[PDB]
């Protein structure tokens, strides 16, 4: 009956995150338990789709205080959702706006292909208005944006920028596309993280989507739709992975807390084992789900591996030493800092410990996506900032023909990301750092996924 | 407005077909038959999946996303090696796409557990199968009947399948409202899901699995529908609540939104309708067909007295209120009109119910739209038997529906009233979908 001491080298992440970036995502997504291959579909095993269930739980209540109602629209065309062209059956008056739908789906196809990445393979959701007029559509698009801003930001740690799609770049129906973006420095890649677009009245041409106003003039109904997927769990795997593994922000881990007991002879285990049991009971009357492994066939050490490995963000050690202190010793996963703690104060530093690690990887996170974007006047900055694993803030004339060449002349080849929302000066005699004719706007460009 | 123009009792298909569209539930693409599912249908499926999640969350299933049984199987070896890998218990909630233009229920919820022994398995079995049965009958208001399946009925990869059965009385025919399987050691011997025990031992997991569909909408719509529309158990409706103002035209108003705000202050979803283009007569109808629980009426006497009338969309009863009674006793309404919902439901079900003891008096209760409860010996040769005489005597067949877990007494001497041998248990058997 096997005692196992060491966790083999083979079973942890044999790959650094800087040095090869593509095996240690490979390897930090299956031996993390996320997901499993089946013979290259893969499974969404319960750590991943918990993170899911988490974002989904608090996505559905803030939609649903914009009046938003879920539904199910099975039919799809190659993706989109057969939809539009049942709207007019439903909207007659201004009575009957806004129509207000989202769905929550799941696809699966042939990959074509990193997992929740490159894949033809999602969990996501869209949503989908119709309005009366112009500005209650776009107050609407970007209340969602805020949305998903949230979702990244406090749920999963992850900072993103606001920004305007490019004429080449957004949806082709789109008036505007509204875009999150995400940038993983450790690649230098950048990846668009959420939508929310404005459709205007192009659909409503197309299906004659129209409704009689409050003045009983006939008038289009204006549209927005907007959607995220498990591309996010992706995101957050790049932004927070370490070389020790997965680093779960606590509010998308079902463990908060791992629980590990430190013995070597029997006279202690009954002692250990029922202080263990002491802690584990503090925290889950008060709601916080935890683990205790007191699995007799693995070392201490073992267990620290194995549990780090899955993300978990506390481990709480208890050995001989913290019987007779009254203490144990509390282990953070982001950074391995340690400290001692009175037995009393265990639950009130774990709730205070689970809210300081998901503020210090959300403000890691930030300072890595600042530090990412290089400003730039000209064309000739630009490659070295690329090759420096950047983006660029460029100003620029945003003339659609330049978008292929600026990909041409830079997969290598870098794009417009988005026109962000927040904007620097614009110094009066400004050139484009391509064409050179005046430049209107900063637009952010990378390589991207 | 055009309402509902076919009667239950009449034409039940087309009264169905005429509730589901006319009340928002679902609206048809073309005649292929798929369909969308609206607000109203999702809100339901919604409902209840809030309340399955959290009981199988208690039970410490975990949620997962499997793309689309050998797939699952297959890769559980994976994961079991030793009896510290147990139990293991997975949930998907499922949805289906159609593709257009590619070559081939939308929303269903399947778990699959596996467990270190018999005794386990077979407990989670039937805990699954209550948690069916309070889907039903606390959310929905619909009575089942939990059972066992007869080995002709059961699934063939099960050791047995249990079963929760409803009944539509207004045309006579049962239908499987959700199952729960005990699959023993079968499949773990077929893809090798073994693991060592406590005492090093390698034995076979003992697995389960279960569903449950949107037909459980269709059985609540079927149950409690009347020939005015859609009913709705207040669980499952958005709206508990329809302000209805009839003509003051200033305080009518002014009123109306104050009860409007009591409900929503005391989170109760309701609408307040006040399009003037509508009459109230206009606007009764227009709820009632989309099955809002209560109604609330207010004219010009109400003003004067304080008052309004309070309207339940169950039997139509109508009673005055007083504006400060309104929260309480529209509350109170609630949980009365779902328990009535329930407890005609039931009714209807028990008297759907014929005890029979010699197939003599089977045609009969059959064609008076029963089932029957008859003592039976179990043999699988038997229904085959007995489904080609009920057909060929409507000239339609029964089957075995379950054998419930609620039997009658058996008397020592009771035959079998097909064979008749011994009798075991009383099984249930009806026309079905
Ligand atoms: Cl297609
Ligand atoms: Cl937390
Ligand atoms: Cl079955």
């Amino acid at each position: 009956a096997h005692h196992h001491h060491h966790h083999s080298n083979i079973l942890g992440i044999t790959s650094k995150k800087i040095e090869n970036f593509s095996d240690w995502y490979t390897q930090v997504i299956v031996k993390s338990e996320l997901i499993e291959y089946y013979d290259g579909c893969y499974i969404l095993r319960p750590a991943a789709y918990y993170i899911w269930e988490c974002v989904q739980a608090f996505f559905n209540k803030e939609i649903k205080k914009l009046n938003v109602e879920n539904s199910y629209f099975p039919l799809f065309v190659t993706s989109e959702t057969i939809m539009y062209s049942v709207f007019p059956k439903w909207i007659r008056s201004y009575r009957d706006l806004p129509l207000k739908l989202n769905q929550w789906n799941t696809v699966v196809r042939w990959e074509f292909p990193t997992p929740f990445i490159r894949t033809r393979e999602f969990l996501w959701q869209e949503g989908h208005t119709a309005h009366k007029n112009e500005e209650e559509a776009v107050k609407l698009v970007f209340d969602i944006l805020d949305l998903y801003r949230r979702w990244y930001e406090e749920y999963l740690a992850v900072p993103i920028i606001k920004g305007i799609k490019s004429e080449g770049e957004k949806f082709g129906g789109a008036n505007f596309t509204s875009t999150a973006e995400a940038f993983i420095s450790e690649n230098g890649r950048a990846i668009q993280a959420a939508t929310s677009h404005y459709l205007g009245t192009n659909f409503a041409k197309m299906f004659k989507i129209e409704f009689e106003d409050e003045n009983e003039v006939k008038q289009y109904v204006h549209q927005t739709s907007w959607g995220c997927t498990t591309r996010s769990i992706g995101i957050m795997i790049m932004t927070h992975g370490d070389d020790k593994g997965l680093v779960l922000p606590p509010n998308v881990s079902k463990y908060k807390v791992v629980i590990v007991p430190i013995f070597y002879k029997t006279t202690d285990e009954n002692a250990i084992h029922s202080y263990c049991k002491d802690i584990e009971k503090i925290l889950k009357n008060a709601q916080i789900n935890c683990v205790y492994d007191d699995r007799a066939s693995y070392s201490p050490g073992y267990k620290f591996n194995h549990w780090e490995l899955r993300g978990i963000p506390i481990r709480i050690e208890v050995g001989p030493k913290d019987l007779q202190n009254n203490s144990c010793v509390i282990v953070r996963r982001d950074n391995n800092e340690k400290c001692n703690v009175k037995k009393e104060s265990v639950l009130l530093e774990t709730q205070q410990m689970l809210v300081d690690i998901h503020k210090n990887l959300f403000l890691k996170a930030k300072k890595k996506l600042d530090d990412s974007i290089v400003q730039v006047t000209s064309f000739s900055e630009v490659m070295n900032a690329l090759n420096k694993k950047k983006m660029v803030l460029a100003p620029w004339c945003e003339d659609i023909a330049t978008e292929e060449e600026i990909k041409k002349e830079t997969s290598g080849a870098m794009k417009p990301l988005c026109i962000p929302l927040d904007q620097p000066p614009m110094p009066p005699n400004m050139k484009c750092f391509w064409s050179g004719k005046p430049a209107k706007r900063w637009c952010l460009f990378g390589r991207s996924y």
